């Protein structure tokens, strides 16, 4: 086998000449070079076995991503793993490569309006396929916005996604208030905030909504959009929640404008109707694309749609993480030597 910093990845001999990359969730991610299609590709090592969470998130990433098809989402392009069940204890997953991430990008430079603009459209472009499959991605941040070196952009990792019907994560800052707030009936608007918060940090370079834990990130919130008013209140399905909001001292609305007065006004107004606490009332992604600031680009017959709503066989939350070893044994199963 081919070794990298230590540790084995098993990729030849059709894929050589690795590079390591760094680290992605459960294994290292290498450049490789494809000796059949000749080209360097990304290979994602995942060892998921041993936890059951782990499994969940395998399972759901390859059955979504080998069912979408869309230019602004990740593929995967093969799967190596062993020929049989017992000995399966790594898979590796291929994809396009993909030089860099928008987390990577905001470290270090700031971004034009241009590119800003140019990078919102493909986001809403790929979520606008996402959510017309009626899957829920839950977890967009910059650092699941791919970038190539001409900026191509493809949302990645739905570890998390769900099907939509009304977690530990490292990164928090760009979840919707009723998630933090646990409020009962969640949507595709989770997703929406979430790409409100990116906008914010593009025209930014540091996240809008940081904070220690949940209610440190609530406060930066309400320090922005001010109280809620008594009816977006209401929308929070948790008396808990409610109570907890309401003994908070009260704060005015900060206009978007103050916050960030270079910023193009068509993007605020877009960031205003992405950003809004009460999540009946925040923008769906074909309006937002509908939006003036994206108008040199919006072209719907150009935004293509899912062929039909994405369906999981089976519940996956409560499975044996063995039952789920089975299930990404047969879903990795096309890509094998013999397949039929």
């Amino acid at each position: 086998p081919e070794m990298v910093r230590g540790q084995v990845f098993d990729v030849g001999p059709r894929y050589t000449n690795l590079s390591y990359i760094g680290e992605g969730a459960y294994g290292m991610v290498c450049s490789a070079y494809d000796n059949v299609n000749k080209v360097r590709v990304a290979i994602k090592k995942i060892s998921p076995f041993e936890h059951q969470t782990y499994c969940q998130r395998t399972l759901r990433e390859i059955k979504i991503l080998l069912r979408f098809r869309h230019e602004n989402i990740i593929g995967i392009n093969d799967i190596i793993r062993a020929p049989t069940i017992e000995q399966m204890k790594d898979v590796y997953i291929v994809q396009d490569l993909m030089e860099t991430d928008l987390y990577k990008l905001l470290k270090t430079q700031h971004l034009s309006n241009d590119h800003i603009c140019y990078f919102l459209y493909q986001i809403l472009r790929g979520l606008k396929y996402i959510h017309s499959a009626n899957v829920l991605h839950r977890d967009l941040k910059p650092s699941n916005l791919l970038l190539n070196t001409t900026c191509d952009l493809k949302i990645c990792d739905f570890g998390l996604a769900r099907v939509a019907d009304p977690e530990y994560v490292a990164t928090r800052w760009y979840r919707a208030p009723e998630i933090m707030l646990n409020s009962k009936g969640y949507t595709k608007s989770i997703d929406i905030w979430s790409v409100g918060c990116i906008l914010a940090e593009m025209l930014s370079n540091r996240p809008i909504f940081p904070g220690k834990h949940y209610l440190d990130q609530l406060n930066h919130i309400l320090g922005i959009l001010g109280s809620p008013s008594q009816e977006d209140l209401n929308c929070i399905i948790n008396l808990k929640a409610r109570n907890y909001l309401l003994s908070l001292p009260h704060k005015n609305k900060v206009p978007w404008n103050r916050l960030f007065p270079n910023a193009d006004s068509k993007a605020l107004d877009l960031l205003d109707k992405m950003l809004t606490f009460n999540p009946h009332k925040r923008i769906e992604v074909e309006q937002a694309l509908a939006h003036p600031y994206l108008e040199q680009y919006y072209d719907p017959s150009d935004e293509p749609i899912a062929e039909a709503p994405f369906k999981f066989d089976m519940e996956l939350d409560d499975l044996p993480k063995e039952k789920l070893k089975e299930l990404i044994f047969e879903e990795t199963a096309r890509f094998q030597p013999g397949y039929r």
